[PDB]
């Protein structure tokens, strides 16, 4: 918050002040909406975030999408962010892998 502040989560590389996400040592291309619940993503990195506190990311009024549209739009995201590098914990949350690849 000082003009600054930036975190990683093993190969994950994240900054707030510049609002841009590495992966793999190379530049990934998320939309700016992404980077907000996947910032909150990162912000718990080692337990399943709540899908809920993601979509109050951006917005917590929550109008009225009966059609499906809300979850999809995750799915065309997590492409982007490759989920290779997350992990998804059942349809519940998502959770980023706490460095377990170094044992």
């Amino acid at each position: 918050n000082q003009g600054d502040n930036e975190i990683s989560v093993g190969n994950l590389r994240l900054n707030v002040t510049r609002r841009l996400v590495w992966l793999g040592e190379t530049a990934l291309d998320l939309t700016p909406k992404e980077y907000a619940l996947l910032s909150r993503l990162m912000m718990k990195a080692g337990s399943p975030v709540h899908r809920e506190i993601l979509y109050n990311d951006i917005y917590s009024w929550d109008n009225e999408p009966a059609t499906n549209t809300l979850e999809v739009h995750i799915h065309n995201l997590r492409e982007k962010i490759g989920k290779s590098r997350i992990r998804t914990v059942r349809g519940f949350g998502y959770m980023l892998a706490n460095n377990i690849d170094t044992e």
